[PDB]
């Protein structure tokens, strides 16, 4: 008599380390820093967009609390936001699908952190 086993119960308690987020049909890398915060937890979501030209939404009928976004560049739609029920709290935030755009994490971690180094300057 032995036997040997251990775990938690589920992986999800190391998602949270930094990354950007890329088209699951145009692979173009799309994503404000300011939409999105830090958290380990069940309910992964970001509370604003980038608001671009090249995605769009539409509200629901039959659900009249709460909207539809697609990709309407490459004709996705699949993500949601749950607009005008909550504007006074953190109600009201956008929720997607795996399959609507995809994650590219960093090397290691580094990121949200600040470094500038830019210049062109000409008169002839
Ligand atoms: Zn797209």
């Amino acid at each position: 008599m032995s036997f040997c086993s251990f775990f938690g119960g589920e992986v999800f308690q190391n998602h949270f380390e930094p990354g950007v987020y890329v088209c699951a049909k145009c692979s173009y890398e799309l994503f404000s820093s300011h939409s999105k915060y830090a958290h380990s937890s069940p309910w992964p979501a970001f509370t604003e967009t980038i608001h671009p030209d090249s995605v769009t939404k539409c509200p629901e009928k039959n659900r009249p609390e709460a909207l539809k976004v697609s990709c309407g560049k490459c004709g996705n739609g699949l993500g949601h936001e749950f607009l005008n029920d909550g504007p006074k709290r953190g109600q009201s935030r956008f929720c997607i699908f795996s399959s609507s755009l995809k994650f590219v994490p960093k090397g290691k971690e580094a990121a949200a952190s600040q470094g500038h180094l830019e210049h062109h300057h000409h008169h002839h």
